[PDB]
């Protein structure tokens, strides 16, 4: 069996990729192979929206809400909208199929081959790795037994939305464990429900605030404490060391003592690109940043690009990174896509993210966004309601955070690309309306 | 604004082996070598071996040496006839290799597939080979003495350096090597063959215990280092340099250890920068580590950007990310870069490999993982990294380099003809029961 455009993987940065590859090739017959059973799907209503939303039916449709009060699903699109695997190599004008329920075992670069789980082959032309990550658990729920981790689960999909929001009427107590974007929004997202539930939400993660990764200290320190307003728990400087089951409940156990007591353990720790087609693919990986290293292009070899949560790419502006968001598998699974049709594209235009930690922490951010780089904040009219926030390397903006700045995207995006050793980072923030 | 659809900047033997290799998969293809050298690409070894060994009065002219069956042969790659012109490369039939000697690339515009040469000229191309090669360090002891000094030390990469030193070893009555390396080693070892009928002093300092101490295990090293001297060397091992100035009308060379030696000239043979100016401009990612621009198995940068030869720091599949400044992986992976290039979407996968000589007791082959920080075991006929023996006379033997319990290295000592033997060793990542009935393998028995 062939495919000519082989997107391993059924996320964002595949469908990106699959409607980029379709955007620049019109006629492109792209299999995805996702080894998950649904359909390409965005993952950030899973986080935000969906749980927002009225109607208990929201947990079947997966529709929800927008920015303007316009509803959509979570699928990229309607099952209809996709060509079946069988039908796909021979469906005028091409298509994207989804070889849903198959995993591809083995990728034989040279041959430009995979096997599948099913013993099954498919060889390839074009294959981007867009096999995203898979939710890193934590060392002390793997050791624990198999009654607690029947009760922890990951999140990343569907179906841990489904089991999660179920388990959100069914439960008192769901514990978050991670602190950076995903179990900061589990946390708001549950938080929200527990307003008209009573739910108890907690989120606990090893660095001092939310995004504690990102943010630099004082901001992050601001945004724990608006998550925490959405009526969550959140308990920073937290290392699990075990966990167990205990009075029906699980008992997670900390480094520094505290424990926490939940019915559901959602853990939340970062994610682990999805390398293992490395091994008999001979792809080299970061051993910097993980992933699959891959240069400006997304690429890693001829034939082979990786896009999303799995690429470890080189930024000619930034360095050596990996990033992974939903606009960057976008961005990169779009790139990869362009570049899988020839765009010979380095990334450029900056992926960016954002994320909603409740209705007062709205923040865009772009560019090397890392708190262990030098910052420069500067806020409006302590206060952190609306600012600027400005990572810098050798005497130069390299990052930017808008703090509940709107539409000012572009500027920020101005600053990173410019490189200019600024005079006056409080002159620069006036571009984004802060004085 | 000039267009080549093969742009290889450097012109040395990466850059000669790219071109080559270009030339036989996309036969008719049309390469530019940029090369700021105004000589075109000849290979190195010969300046620190052949070319001293000739007792031919003209050799410093002629760059001509006998090579193992006393066939002659000169420096240059191929003739300056074989090469074409930088103006006739757009348009001469089945294209060829063009040299842009004295010509330096200063930019390098990725997105718009084109350089910025040093006379402000521009040249567009399709796929592009940096083989910049690298330029010799210099010792900062040198950088930071006077100008008499300076003028009197010498850096050594270039024939223009063989003819200076050549010239100096019968005009003064001593020479200091610095450095201990392939290039001091060797150049100490052709100064002391030449002091046999001159009587020049030849010296030798070197910050490591012995000759080869970033490859050879510590013995051999030593072993080798006896070899050196006994070449007529005055090796001065465990030196590391101070100051240089000049006393009585001789350079004075103060070592560290408060050792100093008076000399008339020193040559600098302290390893070599990767020449990666052009990623600057280039918007092309660098190895920190190994130095070089960074490239995957395939020596690919970017889309159309590829690297190879001393300054490519590529993926090895097997072996993991490496750079290596050898004749001959200049020429493996110019070749294969060059076979990239043309759309083989091939990986390193062929290992390169190297030699040196060291006067008549000292001749030796390595391939793979060889770097004296790696374990080796060494089994030799009878007549902090591991260095294991299998049983003073280190006349004749083999030395694995072993990493994962897999040999990743060969040296292959006074062993010749044995490489494909050390080659399948190191492909086939057997996990050896008993490399003693490996070295038989070698005729180490
Ligand atoms: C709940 C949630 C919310 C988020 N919210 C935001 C947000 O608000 N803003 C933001 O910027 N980012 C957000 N992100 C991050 C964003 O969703 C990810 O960056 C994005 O999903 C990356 O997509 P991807 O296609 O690279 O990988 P994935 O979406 O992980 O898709 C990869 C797919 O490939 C499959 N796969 C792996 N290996 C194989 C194999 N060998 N064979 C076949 N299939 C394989 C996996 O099962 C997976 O289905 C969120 C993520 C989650 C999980
Ligand atoms: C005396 C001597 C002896 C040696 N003996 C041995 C030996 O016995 N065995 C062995 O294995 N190896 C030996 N080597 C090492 C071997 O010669 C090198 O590995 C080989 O020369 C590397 O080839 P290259 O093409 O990568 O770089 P180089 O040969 O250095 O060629 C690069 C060329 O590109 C030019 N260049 C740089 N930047 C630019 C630019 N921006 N624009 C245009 N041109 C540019 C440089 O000036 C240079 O001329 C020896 C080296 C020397 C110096
Ligand atoms: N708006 C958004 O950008 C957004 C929202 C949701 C999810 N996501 C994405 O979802 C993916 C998964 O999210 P995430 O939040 O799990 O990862 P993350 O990288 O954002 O955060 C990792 C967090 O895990 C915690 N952690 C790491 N090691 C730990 C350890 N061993 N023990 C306990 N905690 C540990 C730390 O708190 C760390 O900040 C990420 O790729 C993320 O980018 C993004
Ligand atoms: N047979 C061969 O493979 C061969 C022979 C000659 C030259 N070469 C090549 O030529 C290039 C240059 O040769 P090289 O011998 O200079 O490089 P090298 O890397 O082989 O040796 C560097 C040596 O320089 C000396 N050194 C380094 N820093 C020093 C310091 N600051 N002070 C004093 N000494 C210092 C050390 O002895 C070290 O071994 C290399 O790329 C090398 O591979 C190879």
């Amino acid at each position: 069996s062939h495919v000519p455009f082989l997107l391993i993987g059924g996320g964002t940065a595949a469908f990106a990729a699959a409607r980029s590859i379709r955007a620049r090739d019109p006629g492109a017959r792209v299999l995805i192979v996702s080894e998950d059973p649904e359909l390409p799907y965005m993952r950030p209503p899973l986080s935000k929206e969906l749980w927002f939303s009225d109607d208990p039916n929201v947990t079947k449709t997966l529709q929800f809400r927008q920015w303007n009060g316009k509803e959509r699903s979570i699928y990229f699109q309607p099952p209809s909208f996709y060509v079946s695997a069988q039908d796909l190599p021979n469906i005028e004008n091409g298509g994207v199929a989804v070889l849903t329920g198959k995993k591809v075992v083995h990728l034989d670069v040279r041959g430009n081959m995979v096997k599948l789980n099913d013993g099954s082959q498919i060889t390839f032309e074009k294959c981007l790795i867009a096999t995203g990550g898979t939710p890193r658990s934590l060392s002390a729920i793997d050791r624990a037994g198999a009654e607690v981790k029947s009760r922890t689960t990951l999140f990343r999909k569907i179906g841990d939305f489904r089991a999660l929001e179920k388990i959100s009427r069914e439960v008192k107590s769901i514990t978050v464990i991670g602190g950076g974007f995903l179990g900061s929004e589990l946390a708001c997202a549950l938080g929200r429900k527990s307003q008209a539930s009573g739910i108890e939400v907690i989120q606990l993660f090893p660095e001092k605030g939310n995004m504690g990764k990102i943010l630099p200290q004082y901001l992050s320190n601001w945004t724990m404490e608006k998550v925490k307003r959405e009526g969550v728990k959140v308990m920073p400087n937290a290392i699990v060391q075990s966990v167990g089951v205990s009075g029906g409940r699980l008992l997670i156990k900390l480094k520094d003592g505290r424990k926490v007591e939940t019915d559901h353990i959602v853990t939340a720790v970062g994610l682990e690109p999805n390398v293992e087609l490395a091994k008999t693919g001979g792809l080299e990986i970061d051993s910097d940043f993980g992933g699959f290293r891959v240069n400006a292009e997304l690429q890693a070899r001829s034939n082979i690009w990786v896009a999303g949560d799995a690429a470890c790419f080189y930024d000619i502006k930034l360095g050596r990174r990996r990033v992974e968001h939903h606009d960057h598998a976008v961005v990169s699974g779009r790139l990869a896509g362009e570049n899988m049709t020839g765009a010979a594209k380095p990334y450029w235009h900056q992926s960016m993210f954002w994320s909603d930690l409740g209705p007062d922490v709205g923040y865009e951010a772009i560019g090397l966004v890392d708190s262990s780089l030098p910052t420069v904040g500067v806020f409006a009219k302590e206060d952190y309601g609306k600012g600027v926030i400005f990572y810098l390397r050798d005497k130069v903006v390299v990052g930017i955070v808008l703090w509940n700045v709107f539409n000012r995207m572009p500027i920020a995006r101005k600053i990173i690309k410019d490189g200019e050793q600024h005079e006056d980072l409080n002159e620069v923030a006036k571009l984004f309306n802060i004085h």
